């Protein structure tokens, strides 16, 4: 899970970015 704007990474899983 993350933050309100936020969501899983293009081939790694474990960290965030922008929605």
């Amino acid at each position: 899970v993350c933050a309100e704007g936020f969501a899983p990474i293009p081939g790694e899983p474990h960290r965030c970015q922008l929605f």
